[PDB]
């Protein structure tokens, strides 16, 4: 019972997405990153936290992926810089993502 | 559920200490950045997990916090530099810690 409290409350940033690229998962240091409380984001299309000008390219690249320093768009539109860990997470038969984020 | 795989097929070696600083958890990622299998690992003491030479402070800072670029010592005793990420996890009234490390 402790792995989810070790990701709940996280220093870093956590975002689960599911095999359809919505968020499953979405801890307190997200929103903080973000700017979005989580009950906006869970069961939403990744998209909504993709920042605008890469909207058309995103996709590709998780479709891609399926077959780091970041500029973050926060929920008012402004802009920080991040360090993102991803990691592949294969279980129940699907393909989760899962990223660790920090300022 | 979901948060055990997102732990153990991390990319980032995860390490999880109890309230008696034993290891409860050491993912594949820790095992190649120490140089331990789990089973070396799991149900032993912080302490062998920290470089020889950092032994006789560590535990003080650990009960300090009860009450960053590093330098790990591999089991063959050759040294590499890490990131760590450190995380406060209290869960049913305990306290433990999630390292999260990469090289
Ligand atoms: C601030 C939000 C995000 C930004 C700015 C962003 C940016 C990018 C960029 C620019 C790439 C193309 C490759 C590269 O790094 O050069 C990429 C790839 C990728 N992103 Fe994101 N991303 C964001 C959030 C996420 C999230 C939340 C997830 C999943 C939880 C994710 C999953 C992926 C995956 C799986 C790929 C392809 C992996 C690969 O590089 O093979 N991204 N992202
Ligand atoms: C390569 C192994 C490690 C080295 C070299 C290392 C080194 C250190 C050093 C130098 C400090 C004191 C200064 C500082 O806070 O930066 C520290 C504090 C601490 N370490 Fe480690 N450590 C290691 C592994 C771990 C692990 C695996 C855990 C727990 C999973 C851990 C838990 C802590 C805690 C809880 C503190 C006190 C943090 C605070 O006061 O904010 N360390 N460590």
């Amino acid at each position: 019972g402790i792995f989810f409290p070790a990701l709940e409350q996280n220093m870093m940033g956590a975002v689960l997405i599911n095999e359809n690229d919505e968020v499953m998962f979405f801890n307190p240091a997200a929103e903080k990153l973000w700017g979005y409380k989580r009950e906006e984001v869970i069961g939403n299309n990744i998209d909504m936290l993709i920042p605008r000008d890469l909207r058309p390219a995103h996709p590709e690249y998780i479709r891609h992926n399926r077959e780091r320093e970041l500029q973050l768009e926060k929920k008012d539109g402004s802009k920080i810089w991040t360090r993102f860990a991803l990691s592949k997470v294969s279980a129940e038969g699907k393909v989760y993502y899962l990223a660790l984020v920090r300022d």
